[PDB]
């Protein structure tokens, strides 16, 4: 599978039993999802990007499916305008940047 | 070359005749470089990310070298925390995401 970048590399994910669209993002350390109820324990975190920081809820050991690939890892929930799959999960689904 | 994502995908770039380090970022539509003196005509623009928008200088038709590959395109210059190479130039150097 190879994804060119003339458009946003959006894929379908399954998280908390719901389908969402998310951006495959090699520039993001972390995976950040829009506000949603997720069951289970979490802890407060702040994460930064181009316009500054947002508060998120950090959930560890979340089961997620990304474009058909299974993953288990940390998901941050908070007011991102776009759902983002960052390197912590891109490494699990085997993504590489070929240039 | 193929980049795994266990670490940040940082590469050397050449802009304005100066070497810098920048992040290869499939989640960014645009290329944003830290404040620097750069010759060329520009115009103001807002660009956004997590945390909101920042004001930048939009330079069109800038010659940039990214990991040894020459590209020409729009560069935004402003108070970004990190230099980022986004899809407008990743496509020009032929970068793909594979998995
Ligand atoms: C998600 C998080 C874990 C916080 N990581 C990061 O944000 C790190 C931070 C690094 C240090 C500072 C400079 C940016 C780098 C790159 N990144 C990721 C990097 O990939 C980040 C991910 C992202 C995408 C969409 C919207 C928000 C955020 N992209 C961006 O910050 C780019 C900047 C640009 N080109 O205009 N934003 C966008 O391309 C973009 C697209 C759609 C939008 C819709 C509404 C509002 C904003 C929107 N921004
Ligand atoms: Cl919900």
């Amino acid at each position: 599978p190879q994804i060119t970048l003339w458009k946003r590399p959006l894929v379908t994910i399954k998280i908390g039993g719901q389908l969402k669209e998310a951006l495959l993002d090699t520039g993001a350390d972390d995976t950040v999802i829009e506000e949603m109820s997720l069951p289970g324990r979490w802890k407060p975190k702040m994460i930064g990007g181009i316009g500054g920081f947002i508060k998120v809820r950090q959930y560890d050991q979340i089961i997620i499916e990304i474009a058909g690939h299974k993953a288990i890892g940390t998901v941050l929930v908070g007011p991102t305008p776009v759902n983002i799959i960052g390197r912590n999960l891109l490494t699990q689904i085997g993504a590489t940047l070929n240039f």
